[PDB]
RNA sequence: AUUGACAGAUUGAUAGCUCUUUCUUGAUUCUAUGGGUGGUGGUGCAUGGCCGUUCUUAGUUGGUGGAGUGAUUUGUCUG
């Protein structure tokens, strides 16, 4: 269910959706938003 | 398996209720069958408890004996 990256062989596995963690992001448009973070987080781009 | 939710959608609603979408939750719960659970739902003509009223008045029982075949009476009475 965390299979959706750009997977690679020998031996690196590169990731997608770059996190900005409070003390992986949803992506529809502009904003990045973190699921687990209890206070909800917004940064447009 | 179920949960928390941004900005729009939708809504009185800064209830993510349900969503167009996509991040998360980590076995608490969901799915159905049986069965519980709860109610200022019905019944005071199924009841308890409490209160009012009959009744602010003076009244009410049984023990032994007497009367009567008996229900009952006498005691509880003329003054």
């Amino acid at each position: 269910v965390l299979k959706f990256y750009k997977v690679d062989g020998n031996d690196k596995v590169t990731r997608l959706r770059k996190e900005c963690p409070r003390e992986f992001m949803a992506a529809h448009k502009n904003r990045t938003y973190c699921g687990r973070c209890g206070l909800t987080y917004i940064l447009n781009a």
